[PDB]
């Protein structure tokens, strides 16, 4: 919900 959103912001946005 967020903790990943803090990482996803660098994992999925890393390949978005």
């Amino acid at each position: 919900r967020q903790i990943k959103i803090f990482f996803q912001n660098r994992r999925m946005k890393f390949k978005k």
